[PDB]
């Protein structure tokens, strides 16, 4: 896409196993097919291109094993409309995440929902999530042989001047969101 990135940030409510969890949403406007972003979303080797290799069922009624993230299950899978997976991310609690897919004239609107009941675990969700949005960017339409840096950012508080900032502005818009969000 030769345009302007148009990301909408949003918040909202999503139920999971803990109870009814506050969800934070990222609506964003690629100028490729549904097509191009479902073979992205669901299929392994697309998915590592951009975020992290899936291990296991990979299927709805089974599970799934993100190496060096997060564990869980599949609760739905829906073509092309939206996949849909619970998330067990260590240390924090368990969440209901989504990647859905809605076309819309020469592009593609890109919806993924993080639902969990820490509100710490939202903003810093918010920055990794559209972490993974900045290499599917590329991944979709930019340009992506192969990311070099795979999550070799700044997590937490790492002493570097652009990605401690750039990290920060993701969680800042996510923080005061999810403060709205309640």
């Amino acid at each position: 896409m030769a345009s302007g990135q148009a990301t909408e940030r949003a918040l909202g409510r999503r139920t999971i196993p803990a109870g009814e969890a506050r969800s934070i949403i990222i609506r964003q406007r690629y100028d490729a097919p549904v097509d191009e972003v479902w073979s992205a979303c669901t299929d392994p080797n697309r998915i590592n291109r951009w975020f992290i290799e899936p291990k296991g069922d990979l299927r709805e009624g089974g599970n799934f094993a993100l190496q060096g993230n997060a564990s869980g299950d599949i609760l739905r899978c829906e073509p092309p409309r939206r996949l849909t997976i619970s998330w067990v991310y260590e240390g924090k609690p368990d969440s209901e995440v989504e990647l859905r897919l809605s076309e819309e004239g020469d592009g593609t609107l890109l919806e993924l929902e993080h639902a969990t009941t820490s509100e710490q675990m939202l903003v810093e969700v918010g920055v990794g999530w559209e972490m993974a949005l900045d290499f599917l960017g590329m991944f979709i339409r930019g340009d992506l042989p192969g990311g070099p840096v795979p999550e070799d950012a700044a997590e937490e508080f790492e002493p570097s001047p652009e990605m401690m900032r750039i990290s920060q502005e993701r969680g800042e818009a996510w923080a005061a969101l999810v403060h709205s969000g309640s």
